[PDB]
């Protein structure tokens, strides 16, 4: 229900221009190429360097596929 | 053995009929990734008596991180 | 006991859809109060067949305290 | 299982509000055996836009049969 | 008005005395919140003869929809 | 002796309780052939923790031929 | 509790931000003033949506008499 253009505009306001950018860089390359481990690990490094953004890493899933829900809980788990 | 403990709770409160109708739809969950369907079990299961509130509380061990929040929100507002 | 037998009947009787259909309705009442709206769930789904009637009459052990006798009422009506 | 399929499609399209009238005017008609009131309810919900039409025709699985053959015409001629 | 009838109906049932204890109870929760004070005066007042319980139900009306919960629950361990 | 060895391993992950959990759930499933609820207790326990994912795996020993192809889908999705 | 939220404050509003939410705290704890109070809240906590819970959460320091205002202006900020 517009629940990407949401993300968007938070991911733009929380992590900056650049950051939206890298983000959507390598969702796209996932997109692509299927590689779980190599979006997460931008992901964590832009969403993890403080708490407050910590809601961006979790909203994240409306992206991962569902074969990958597992996988993106338990790295999640871990941060 | 958190889990061990929560199994052998649910084991003892519910019943073999209900900790198994609980631990199947935990594995749905882990498959679908549907949050509401697998509270809704849960819900009905344990909070029918207010001393089964814990074994609502303490299924967070199995929710994955992005459900969290929404976990705890259902937790309060069936519980109070 | 007497909640998980009434689970596994309707697991049995409406399918793992209506089941789950019953039990959101039956978590929107433990959240709302609104009685009417978690009843005509529960008829949509239980009146179907004479058979299914127990389920709606059984459903009384999740009513509230202050709705049981408007809950009885509107089944006696419907069966 | 027609009938869960049925209140899946008819909670996704027109939103839990919507699908909340339209069960309540079902369980109204299952005491009252008004036909014309409950039609009434589920035109108004489901012509607003075609993409909808299916849900007004499948709803025939809850009328009861005496009112099955008035049901699907004036369906069709809406 | 439902809560004119309720308020002629606890009057007749619990006396003057009564019916304003339990107003007096009644407007401390509008302002303070804290259900379980407002219901123990209740539950003394209405449950001292089964045919003051329908009082304790149809206080129900009065309850915030946040606390709804928590008022089925005392009135399920009450009867 | 690869069961012997399984069940060192289980005891050792799980604790007392888990392994007795497990083991109750196999007797069960030796007797009635419901495979979904074994794979319930069984993923409850041991895909909590990554570490424990060769206990799902390795499970297989005690799966009948007819549930064999099930197993592994079931240990596919749950691990990835 | 207190620690937590006065912890989540300082890393949402800043430094500046907290103190001046601090200093409205302690003038409602002598005056009893909460739409005062609330005015400052609301300026800090609801600019954006992620802070909303700094506004909800905030109902710790709030007098038992005032819990129900507390709730409604909350609910009418959001």
């Amino acid at each position: 229900q517009h629940a990407v253009s949401a993300y968007l505009a938070d991911a733009r306001r929380a992590l900056g221009s650049a950051g939206c950018s890298q983000l959507l860089a390598a969702l796209t390359a996932y997109k692509q190429d299927d590689d779980l481990d190599k979006v997460l690990a931008v992901l964590a490094a832009l969403t993890t360097a403080k708490p407050e953004d910590f809601p961006l890493l979790h909203r994240f899933s409306m992206f991962v596929r569902p074969h990958h829900k597992q996988r993106f809980s338990q790295t999640c788990t871990d941060l």
